[PDB]
């Protein structure tokens, strides 16, 4: 919502591990709505925090993405998950 920036950020930073509906190394490790919901991750604040910091080995993007870029990709992930990738 910046979805335009979000889509670009996703392509350049996230698709390498999450690309095209299902993740390359995963099944429910994709960004499907139901998977996000299990751990309360289906919100702008939750995705912003995990991408910035993130968690449990998932890489932190605080160095290489600005706060605005992270907010943008968070929007993109939520919108795509709602549409169904
Ligand atoms: C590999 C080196 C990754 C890159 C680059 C990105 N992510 Fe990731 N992510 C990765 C793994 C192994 C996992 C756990 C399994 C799974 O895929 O669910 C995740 C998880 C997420 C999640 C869910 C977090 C949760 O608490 O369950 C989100 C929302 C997520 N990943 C988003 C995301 C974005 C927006 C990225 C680019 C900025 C990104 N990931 C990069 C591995 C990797």
């Amino acid at each position: 919502a910046d979805l335009a920036t979000g889509a670009k950020v996703f392509s350049a930073n996230c698709a390498a591990c999450h690309a095209g509906g299902i993740n390359l190394v995963n099944a429910e490790k994709t960004l499907k709505k139901e998977a996000l919901e299990k751990f309360g991750m289906n919100s702008i604040v939750a995705i912003t925090t995990v991408v910035t910091n993130g968690k449990a080995g998932m890489p932190a993007f605080k160095g290489r993405l600005t706060d605005d870029q992270i907010a943008a990709v968070a929007a993109y992930v939520l919108d795509q998950a709602e549409k169904g990738w």
